[PDB]
């Protein structure tokens, strides 16, 4: 499969300063449709998920690459959350690891969310594939 749809939280925004590809969109990506597809990312670009209400989350995964373009994954770039109570400023809970995939639960004390984001902190030489979102509730 080049792609793993998943019915993720009702998002109010979603923002990426990636340039997409061609029916390859992040919101594609994000509801259930097809993988999203960006060109090179750059150190600073973001990926963000925002919610309307606190947003109680379990796990978080983000998968880069696909199985036609293993290459094409998220380096050196790591999943922040904001917190619903708190100030603005994101945490770190994830790193895309030697797999390009950023998996994990959520500790508790993160776990009730604001947003959601992919921070990319070096530019790449290869574009982006998240083959797999999946932004998994209690429920």
């Amino acid at each position: 499969q080049s792609y793993f749809p998943h019915q993720n939280p009702p998002a109010q925004k979603i923002t990426t300063t990636i340039e997409d590809y061609y029916q390859h969109s992040i919101q594609n990506a994000y509801e259930g449709i097809d993988f999203f597809w960006g060109k090179k990312p750059k150190k600073g670009d973001t990926l963000e998920f925002w919610y309307g209400r606190p947003l109680q989350i379990k796990r978080v995964t983000f998968r880069s690459g696909n199985a036609e373009h293993i290459t094409d994954q998220f380096y050196n770039t790591v999943v922040e959350v904001l917190p619903a109570f708190g100030d603005n400023n994101f945490t770190t809970i994830l790193h895309f690891d030697e797999f390009g995939l950023a998996d994990g639960d959520v500790e508790e004390e993160f776990s009730l969310v604001k947003a959601i984001r992919l921070r990319v902190n070096a530019d790449s030489k290869y574009w982006v594939i998240l083959s797999e979102i999946y932004i998994q509730t209690p429920d």
